[PDB]
């Protein structure tokens, strides 16, 4: 896409610590920018709208490189619209905004400089950020996690993108999104379908696959940390149901795994472990400062609140697992218990480890699930199973809960804030 500039590119400030083996940590002066889907496109240098609603303009984006050429991306008002402001080491991000018209959450990118993706090498360190999920009730999703995205949103290689990093080009996840409107220096025209449930978005014939580690996805009643490995760790670009995924007649006939090894200590039979109050030995209703360390051999996890330090609770009635840290042991025996074969068929920790030991990007989020209302993670899923089904029990949400009409009206004030990033070595810094 090309760069128009009715509405100025800033992109807030967000500060981080980067620590060094001995526990000495730095200021880092990051920026946060917001993904290239929310903004608003329009003919270059000025027109029409290239896309409005869920449908695409077929005079100015007639094929897919035709759309890109006569298309740019504006800029974005993060507070005004996004419903995104930060302050010093903290970032905001709200749920429902209304200006213009009603937008649902944000998906942001850190950056290293305004036109430059911050890329983290996580294998052999750790990262540690602060949350406060009181304000996330069910349905609702604030994730914090990496993808290997390119550090400039792919611009060297598609010189048709001539937006880039700056305007948050080039996401991709193991989903392979097919809801993209622009990937590799293309428009998504081909093919494409508006969503029957949602006025403001569709899937393309065209999704955008890489390597993705979810170190944080969660609200108020439930959590989870999950690596999904790809064949390639990088971006590629996929067609139709062979990106797999939820938007795919075969979520596993792709390039990459969609399921993931995921931990959830409320699905591994923890019930009293993370929870609003104190009836949870992390309250939900206080700040949680989160920990995660990746190694060869696997993926431990630690909280702290209120300087207490509590290591990830071991799994509880998994058959063939005792331990508390994702490694081939324990993601072999989920598969075992809870059925399926994609985390492994994938490549599984060695293959995630490939990612793990080149860049990745951090993506900052708060999203509500139009596909499953996020029942995966804080309800019983799927609808057929029940509590006594393996695996099935991923937190206490109601099974009629996080439907996004419902809880975009009844919750609109909802918001998750991240705090406090920090990065290093492992055991520098706590
Ligand atoms: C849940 O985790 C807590 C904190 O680690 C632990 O004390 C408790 O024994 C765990 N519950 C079960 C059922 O294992
Ligand atoms: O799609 C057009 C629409 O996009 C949104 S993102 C802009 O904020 C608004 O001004 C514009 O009319
Ligand atoms: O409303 C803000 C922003 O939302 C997204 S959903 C629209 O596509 C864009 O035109 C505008
Ligand atoms: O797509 C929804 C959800 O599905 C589950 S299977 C994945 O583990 C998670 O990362 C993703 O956000
Ligand atoms: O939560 C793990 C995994 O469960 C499966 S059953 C869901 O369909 C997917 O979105 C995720
Ligand atoms: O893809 C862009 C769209 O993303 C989300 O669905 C937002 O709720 C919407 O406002 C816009
Ligand atoms: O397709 C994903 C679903 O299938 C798996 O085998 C699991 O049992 C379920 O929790 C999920
Ligand atoms: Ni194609
Ligand atoms: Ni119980």
């Amino acid at each position: 896409q090309q760069v128009c500039t009715t509405q100025a590119e800033t992109h807030p400030a967000l500060s981080w610590s980067k620590c060094t083996s001995g526990g000495s940590c730095t200021t880092q002066a990051g920026k946060v920018v917001l993904d290239a889907n929310w903004r608003w496109t329009h003919a270059y240098p000025s027109g029409n709208n290239c896309y409005n609603g869920n449908t695409w303009d077929a005079t100015l984006c007639p094929d897919d490189a035709t759309c890109a050429k006569n298309c740019c991306l504006e800029g974005a008002d993060y507070s005004g619209t996004y419903g995104v402001t930060t302050s010093g080491n903290q970032l905001t991000i709200d749920f429902v905004t209304q200006s213009a018209n009603k937008n649902v959450g944000a998906r942001l990118y850190l950056m290293a400089s305004d036109t430059a993706y911050e890329e983290f090498t996580l294998l052999n360190n750790e990262f540690s950020f602060d949350v406060d999920v009181s304000a996330l009730p069910c349905g609702l999703n604030g994730a914090l996690y990496f993808v290997s995205m390119d550090a400039d949103g792919g611009a060297s290689k598609y010189p048709t993108n001539l937006a880039g990093a700056k305007y948050g080009t080039g996401y991709c996840d193991s989903q392979c999104p097919r809801d993209l409107k622009f990937i590799s220096g293309q428009a998504n025209v081909e093919g494409w379908q508006p969503s029957s449930n949602n006025a403001n978005t569709g899937i393309g014939g065209h999704g955008s696959c890489c390597s993705e580690m979810d170190i944080w996805e969660a609200n108020s009643i439930s959590q989870a940390l999950t690596p999904h490995p790809c064949e390639t760790v990088g971006q590629v670009t996929c067609s139709g149901d062979d990106c797999g995924g939820t938007y795919s007649n075969n979520r596993y006939g792709g390039t990459c795994d969609p399921d993931g090894c995921d931990w959830n200590p409320y699905r591994l039979g923890n019930h009293t472990f993370y929870g609003p109050g104190s009836g949870f030995t992390v309250d939900t209703t206080k700040k949680i400062t989160v920990v995660t360390q990746f190694s060869s051999t696997g993926i431990n996890r630690y909280y702290v609140q209120n300087g207490v330090k509590f290591v990830q609770p071991n799994a509880s009635g998994l058959s063939g697992y005792t331990g508390n840290t994702i490694n081939s042991a324990y993601c072999s025996a989920e598969q075992t218990a809870f059925g399926g074969t994609s985390f492994t068929d994938k490549g599984g920790l060695t293959q995630m480890n490939k990612a793990l030991s080149g860049g990745m990007v951090l993506v900052l989020s708060l999203w509500d699930d139009y596909a499953a209302n996020m029942l995966w993670l804080d309800s019983t899923y799927p609808t057929n199973d029940t509590a006594s089904t393996p695996g099935a029990a991923r937190g206490t949400c109601s099974t009629s809960s996080g439907v996004p009409a419902t809880v975009e009206q009844q919750s609109p004030n909802s918001k998750v804030v991240f705090s406090n990033i920090k990065f290093g070595p492992i055991g520098s810094t706590g």
